[PDB]
């Protein structure tokens, strides 16, 4: 437990009114900042701006912008996820056509936060 | 028609954009808007069709207004996220004002259309 917090590092995230505070501050108990999500990347409710408050246990909610996977189709296979946006921590299946393959040793591709853990893609090789 | 015009979406990126003249009809393409805009059904990626009576749903990003709260001032709209096209009222104390006793504000394609603070 603490009096305060420390100022939040935010991976993909923008504060409001950023260029008005200091990154080794010492945030009181009680305050309250928003912040939003890099281009590609969405807050647990899916809210443009998302309140934050310090408190004995830390920020909380617990900041977070997870990316944004998508493919509009699969070239030679199929998918239900085509045209489906998904978020970070879910898997899709894909099934190729005669010929092609997904070349990963995985029954399921990933959405992780770099994208596709392997690319959307049936490969005649 | 028998085909659409190459898709004009202002904020907007389209799905394999350097990739891509007529389009021709049944043509499907998804767009996304940039940071600060959002799609009508704030989907990140938007399916349009090239249809006989072109883009469907019509392509459009509009812009996301918000603030906090007004230092030295009240509003009903604090910590509250406005589309464009909003209208949003702001009651400065005292001696204070809006550049300058201007009382409402809306949320244009710029942003706000004069700075939600009471100075």
């Amino acid at each position: 437990e603490a009096t305060f917090c420390d100022f939040p590092k935010i991976n993909h995230g923008i504060l409001y009114d950023e260029e008005k505070y200091k990154p080794f501050s010492q945030v009181p108990t009680g305050e309250v900042f928003y912040y939003s999500c890099e281009y590609n990347f969405v807050s647990p409710s899916k809210s443009f701006w998302t309140r934050i408050t310090c408190t004995e246990e830390g920020w909380s909610p617990t900041p977070k912008c997870l990316r944004l996977c998508f493919f509009p189709f699969v070239e030679n296979g199929h998918s239900e996820s085509s045209g489906q946006t998904h978020l970070e921590g879910d898997t899709v299946q894909i099934i190729c056509n005669t010929g092609y393959r997904l070349q990963n040793n995985e029954n399921n591709i990933s959405c992780v936060e770099r994208g596709w853990s392997t690319p959307p893609k049936c490969r005649s090789t």
